[PDB]
């Protein structure tokens, strides 16, 4: 099983080796409309852009730009929509997108605050008594429940399209334990984690692209889409042992750069798909 390579390269401590070979390899393709003078405050990062072709596109006439991007994996038949964490005017923006795209859920992979530092906006309501609206895209934003575990926290939200006064529910699913250096010593949580994502039917077939995120949306974002492709392969192929990591993860930067940022974070990222292979499609 790919476990054996794995073991290979960490007798060699040859992941940066395996890493860079793979940042090589990237796909690289034209940010023109990111890069725009107009969307400039629209971006969080000067090197985290999303490409022309695969960027989301928000309905509205007036500017069309958000730095997010569907990421469409054709043989898993699962699609994602990596994003920026939303910044102090991207909120409306963001939301809007989750209504447009018909999303079901959320995913934050990162604190509001990490060493000393804000990753992103409130961008949710933390009191049911207190919602939030966003004037320029004309949404209402409603905390249903919520339900913090040990190692990440659920939410039920409920978002309104004043507009058209439909109302939509939105899970939002928190991971609220990833460490500020590094990367998890165990991908128990992390999977778990995963899994109960997939129990609430985000990112199932019958829903939009499940939206994700964490500070740049490609870091750990790329690591949660990476893990749940290879564990739903290794569940369809008539071979198991034929699925990729490094095959999947380069199809899938096709559509977003800066998947897996660091060495640690591939290792890991192989590290989950073993654990979470023994433990669903048996050892
Ligand atoms: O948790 C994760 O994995 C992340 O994904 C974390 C992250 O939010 C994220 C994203 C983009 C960039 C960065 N910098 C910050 C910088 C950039 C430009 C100028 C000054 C500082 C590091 C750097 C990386 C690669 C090449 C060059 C720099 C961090």
């Amino acid at each position: 099983e790919m476990e054996k390579e794995f073991e290979q390269i960490d007798k060699s401590g040859s992941w940066a080796a395996i890493y860079q070979d793979i940042r090589h390899e990237a796909s690289d393709f034209p940010c023109r409309v990111a890069k725009l003078p107009k969307n400039k405050n629209r971006n969080r990062y000067r090197d985290v852009s999303p490409f022309d072709h695969s960027r989301i596109k928000l309905h509205q006439e007036d500017n069309d730009y958000i730095n997010a991007s569907l990421i469409k994996m054709e043989e898993a038949q699962r699609s994602y929509i990596l994003t920026q964490g939303p910044l102090p005017n991207t909120c409306g923006h963001f939301w809007e997108m989750v209504w447009e795209q018909k999303s079901r859920g959320v995913v934050m992979l990162n604190r509001v605050m990490e060493k000393g530092s804000l990753k992103c906006a409130q961008y949710w309501p933390q009191k049911e008594e207190k919602e939030m609206i966003f004037e320029d895209t004309n949404l209402k934003l409603t905390l249903i429940s919520e339900d913090i575990k040990s190692y990440y926290t659920v939410r039920q939200l409920e978002l309104e399209n004043l507009t058209t006064q439909e109302t939509r529910e939105i899970l939002h699913f928190h991971y609220t334990t990833w460490p500020d250096f590094g990367v998890p010593e165990s991908p128990a949580s992390f999977l778990n984690f995963l899994f109960k994502v997939r129990e609430s039917g985000s990112l199932s077939p019958e829903h939009g692209p499940v939206v994700v995120h964490c500070s740049a949306g490609i870091g750990r974002s790329g690591t949660f889409c990476l893990a749940d492709t290879c564990l739903l392969l290794m569940d369809k192929r008539k071979d198991p042992s034929s699925v990729d990591i490094k095959k999947v993860l380069l199809e899938m930067r096709k559509f977003r750069m800066g998947l897996i940022q660091t060495a640690d974070q591939l290792r890991f990222s192989y590290l989950a798909v073993i654990e979470g292979a023994k433990f669903i499609m048996g050892d």
